[PDB]
């Protein structure tokens, strides 16, 4: 029972063209279906769901809402119960709140974000298939990402003020939606705070983070590559795009899997992450980073923290 | 609750220095622990507990039992009643049964392959740490082999008898362990008998599977590599120690893994597994591979099932 | 002054569409004319003359002539001064014999082959362009071979009868043509006899190469790819288009190339190669390989010498 | 005739201790001997002369010449030949003025750099031997670079006072040592001005180039990397040695080779370059470079010229 997986992330553009135009383009994400609001619902090839990108037109960027896929209808009722015995108050949206999509348990995360959990959404099927299915298909567009992959958010934390929705986020998720904490980043005295924190309920290293902020918002949203080689053709395809790159192909020293940062046309931070990086698992030591080696955790290749990892999200 | 992948598998082998040897030269593992019975204790770089892998003197190759780490000792418990309520008979072999390993719960499939389950086995660490480790550690040694990723279980079946292990030990391990099905080869009539199956706990394409064969027995244990790349360091490290390839590097159409197979020097079949392959989900479509295709589900860049891999085994 | 790289291979085929076919979607080719007899010419994308490889229609397989480009056409004259001096006639067929080609020096090797040397090729470019390239292009087919990087001629050999035609072809074209032996592979007593020589004018390790055999005729023709990880997306390719693979990915001994050798549809051999194995210089010593260790030179992985690489070509 | 390739480099620094420490264990060369003025020799694994790298202490940075091996001792008479019809005026240092080296031509290029050409330097072998030999040898520390491929240098450029040593470089080395232009960068109105020249020998996209600067001096010196993979593992290796990095992995636009910058303790730059790129011909066209494309010419993926290539050498 319970979460199984990332299932969607709804994002703000300005530029609905420009925007599809991006994740089509740079990703190799598919259009699946345009509400009459004109949202734009988007999935990977390797996804068999319908869809998990919703563009949201909008005078700004940022992300609408987070939903995570659980394995059955029941554990909807199950999970609203922990998360309301917790102090968190639900509501369920029912079927077809969103176009493709079952009911919906609503409810805020302590640091802020709205957060889903649908149990249904229509199936459509890898581009692939599932009889003597090729590896990976022909005509695949861009970088090809596999499917998304985790979210990074920023979380609101003062601690001279008593503030740390990062370690609150930590403690919500793993309580009630039984999230696994992998790594965390430990900073202050003796590393005496939480600072970042990567929890898992598949056997990746993190299919949801959470790292410190002035203010609550969106850091970024990830894809899936498989090598190292292809982080190259996707830093390949986004020069012949134009795209605006936030960090060059490196790796991570937290989860060990290689990476660019870059930008969509909005000004959202996208992410495609190479590798398994290592079996995650519940008897597996908690991965620790202290703050004299922050930088390495996050840009592993230079042990310098990136001004803009820390300073600039939507 | 429950199983989270594969723990150790112990191996017959009748030359132990040249097992040794083999298991640490050529797959980079170390010997942790020698019993007094002159059976070996070997891990991985990238597992934490004590061993992964037993090698015990022998006049003949093979394999004595399969095992499986579960999340905590009262799983056992809960998990021998389930088994017992299907018809399978278990005992519990108390703590120090095999040194460093907690009390195991043991049992045999349907197709007579002896199985351990256990919660506990003594925590020695990955070769990199877990405060502020390296994504991959100095001194390696031959091909770097991250972790024991799974094991293939050649299963007796004779179908015009009424006999098909490879679906019994299919139903068993769904049903008393809550394995789930990923990817399956039907053979026969429209496909209407199961010949191959793989099966997964963790978030992977398979933990466990099993073969169909004229008896039961040992088809290879597996260890898993990162990338494409490492496969190719893996066969150069293979022809620098003379090691008997049963098959060059290629890919495998279930799975999308990159694979090698090879023999340690008693004829244990060995395979070196390169990547993720897809994120395994118990809501994704079973792939199945029909008799037409059979050859390309194993080695899909030939289409030509090896007469190797279909008829050698221990 | 002299030889640049090889120019192009003129190949038999028994079915023209099916060859075509063959060419453009698994190696990435593409037709740039058909000259009026039914001749068909094709260039790789890497490539800025008009064509690297001619279709001819026929009854059988095998390879027609091999030609090799020169710096300049004063080069023609020199050169067939010096092999005429060596002992080997030499015609000039003039401007437009094959189209799109300059004049060309025909001569017969002492193995029997026809060469041919040309000076003038019309340019068309490679499909990147020269201003601000991109390093690959988009719409790129199947294994996207980069261009046509050498050929292996099985030369005809009887030692025991005083004839080695490989021998005769190395002291040829290194005294005529001013090639420079690489890599050599010696069988007989003590190594006594050259039985596979690799020869170079660029600064790789091979572009042409004789093999020793009953009879005279052609290997392979080889293209080049960039890495490791584009044997594999090109053995992808092999599977999707059911092309039969004589070799499965594994790298050479000699040239330290890593290498799929695969069948056109009239059984023609094809090799992808990928990358450069070493920088070969004129000062550099001679690799040589010996009888005992025969089969890691070819195939480097296994040390098993397939018995099709000695007994199958055309 | 002619230069085969770079020879050697000969590099000040102010902590030899260090500089050696950077050497073999980033770069994985070996110290080969120490003269009695405190010079240190350094060669690539994938080297089989005596040395490539001259460390000689300083109280600064930079380069004290650069060195070419030519094919023939007769070689060096004709080249001082033409070298001083061209205007620049000659030396030959004799034997053993370089220990295990021979006789060297000394002249300055137009730039004001030190040039030497020798002939003759000790044998030594590759540690991969050439009977037999594995692709690659165990014990290979850092990055394992095979071989010094290129140096870039920085050279006194002022347009508006009619200075260009990068042109006047570029056609001493082209009209007097018979390099060939592979690719440019072309900036001023219109392209006009050439601010960047790759040169070859070889056939790879150069072994020697020059960039403009408000004075003469040395960029980088380049050693050379198999695949993108290495590119990977040798920026892990420079973590794991705290290196100081200019630019994290990622492909130049010109040649299409992968590349990673970096400092020597000393504060010289070093480059490990990945791939073959292309073949560079004598009848290929010369790759331009426009300047509003730049960035892309020197860091592909960014399109971002990094202040740091164009500020800071020794
Ligand atoms: O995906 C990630 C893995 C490790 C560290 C990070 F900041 C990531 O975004
Ligand atoms: O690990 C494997 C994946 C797919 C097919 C197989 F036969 C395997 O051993
Ligand atoms: O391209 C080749 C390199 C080394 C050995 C061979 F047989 C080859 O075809
Ligand atoms: O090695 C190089 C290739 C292309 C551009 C550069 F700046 C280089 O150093
Ligand atoms: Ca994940
Ligand atoms: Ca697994
Ligand atoms: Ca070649
Ligand atoms: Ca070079
Ligand atoms: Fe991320
Ligand atoms: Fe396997
Ligand atoms: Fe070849
Ligand atoms: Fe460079």
């Amino acid at each position: 029972m319970g979460v199984l997986r990332i299932g969607h992330a709804s994002l703000k553009v300005m530029d609905m063209d420009a925007a599809v135009r991006h994740y089509e383009n740079v990703l190799g994400m598919k259009t699946t279906m345009k509400d009459k609001a004109g949202n734009v619902y988007l999935k990977c090839w390797d996804e068999w769901d319908k869809y998990s990108v919703i563009l949201t037109p909008s005078d700004q960027a940022g992300m609408n809402h987070l939903a995570y896929k659980v394995e059955k209808e029941a554990d909807l009722e199950a999970l609203q119960q922990k998360i309301e015995a917790w102090g968190v108050k639900t509501t369920m949206l029912d079927e077809g709140t969103l176009p493709s999509t079952g009911r919906m348990l609503q409810f805020k995360l302590p640091s802020g974000h709205e957060m889903r959990l649908y149990a249904s959404k229509e199936f459509v099927g890898t581009d692939v298939g599932n009889i003597n299915p090729d590896p990976w298909p022909d005509g695949l567009k861009g970088a090809g990402a596999h499917w998304l992959d985790h979210c990074l958010l920023v979380c609101e934390m003062n601690p001279e003020a008593g503030i740390n929705t990062v370690a609150d986020n930590t403690r919500f998720v793993t309580e009630c939606l039984d999230f696994f904490l992998t790594e965390q980043v430990l900073v202050g005295p003796g590393g005496s705070i939480q600072a970042t924190t990567f929890l898992a309920r598949t056997t990746t290293p993190h299919d949801i983070a959470f790292v410190g902020g002035p203010t609550s918002g969106l850091h970024h949203i990830a894809f899936f590559l498989d090598s190292w080689h292809d982080v190259l053709k996707a830093a390949d395809v986004m020069a012949k795009n134009k795209v605006r790159i936030d960090v060059a192909p490196t790796r991570h020293g937290i989860t060990r899997g290689e990476t660019i940062y870059f930008f969509d046309p909005s000004g959202n931070r996208n992410e495609t992450f190479a590798g398994l990086g290592y079996l995650a698992q519940r008897d597996r030591p908690v991965t620790t980073w202290t703050e004299d080696q922050l930088g390495s955790a996050i840009f592993y290749h230079t042990g310098y923290l990136e001004p803009s990892f820390t300073d600039v999200y939507t």
